[PDB]
């Protein structure tokens, strides 16, 4: 069919897609919009030849590539902050300068996490330590990963934890809500404040968190690297626990990939970052309302690049990320 069926997951998103249909309908490859309830319904639909493409973040690209779907990334967003690379951010472990411990001495420390189930604050650090054998968890019949983590750190603040009391012990706030998912210490800024207030020895955040939160106090913090070193906050490119790839358009690996890329390439050429048109494929940024944010593509993306034909989901995401999320299942 010379028809790309884009899959959308909310009604503001379906609207943006239909506006892109109306603006390219007299192009030869046309667009059409299928709306499903969740991104997973869209993964099932692409795999069942019911729709053809959708943009997914790192962990949902991981999901899309598992059997039985075996969807592969075909184009990736590029943002201004990672300088033309298909990277969203790097996950780093932040410590106060002057403490002396390395990753080899982490057992028994206290920790600050952005929240349970979050990518940089839970899935990448804990999966990295399970993959390296520092934390022993063989799989869900054990019980929760929470019980495994609680035999490794002596106490933590993990907003959202429900199984182990230790995991909410370092959290700030009244007993009622200190460990809620929206607590004082949740999120990148709250995991950073947990570290700053001394309630944790390590915070698991991303590479921009000390810059966003304490740009004038960078010198008081260091990064814990996986090889045993500690390095300055600015050295995240050589001291990170994993690179988290950019959002990627996923598709079935088949002859329609060139048609989807041909659509997107003309579409961004006309409606990309520098368009004079009313329609913008990417944003523009600054939408406040969450249901209006990042419709179809991220509002902060500046172009799309096609991913080499030979990169599957494991190669696109990278070994560190892939083995870490693999270990959490």
């Amino acid at each position: 069919k010379s028809v790309i069926r884009w899959c959308t997951v909310s009604s503001p998103e379906e609207k943006k897609c239909n506006n892109l249909r109306d603006l390219t309908q007299q192009e030869r490859i046309s667009l059409t919009c299928v709306q499903k309830a969740t991104y997973l319904d869209c993964i099932k639909a692409i795999a069942n030849n019911e729709a053809d493409a959708i943009s997914l973040d790192g962990g949902q690209v991981f999901e899309a590539g598992l059997a039985p779907y075996k969807l592969k990334p075909i184009a990736a967003e590029v943002y201004e902050h990672t300088e033309g690379s298909t990277t969203s951010y790097y996950a780093v472990a932040v410590v106060k300068k002057g403490t002396e411990f390395t990753v080899n001495d982490l057992q028994g420390k206290t920790s600050c996490h952005t929240g349970l189930g979050r990518s940089a604050g839970w899935n990448i650090p804990i999966g990295t330590l399970i993959h390296r054998g520092a934390i022993e968890w063989e799989g869900i019949e054990s019980g929760s990963v929470e019980q495994a983590v609680a035999k490794f750190f002596s106490a933590s603040c993990v907003p959202g934890a429900t199984i182990e009391q230790k995991l909410c012990r370092q959290c700030k706030g009244d007993p009622k809500t200190k460990c809620a998912r929206n607590a004082p210490y949740s999120g990148y800024s709250g995991a950073f404040h947990c570290l700053k207030d001394g309630k944790g020895d390590v915070a698991f955040v991303k590479h921009t968190t000390v810059n966003e939160n304490a740009p004038d106090q960078k010198d008081e913090y260091e990064l814990l690297c996986l090889d045993g070193s500690r390095q300055p906050v600015d050295n995240y490119k050589t001291c990170n626990w994993a690179r988290v790839a950019a959002h990627a358009v996923v598709a079935r690996d088949d002859n329609k990939v060139e048609d989807i890329w041909s659509f997107l390439s003309k579409a961004q050429s006309d409606f990309g970052v520098d368009t004079k048109s009313d329609f913008h494929l990417f944003g523009p940024p600054g939408k406040k309302d969450p249901v209006l944010k990042d419709l179809l593509f991220k509002d902060s993306a500046i172009m799309l690049k096609r991913v080499p034909s030979l990169m599957d989901s494991q190669l696109y995401l990278g070994f560190e990320y892939y083995s870490a999320i693999q270990s959490m299942r």
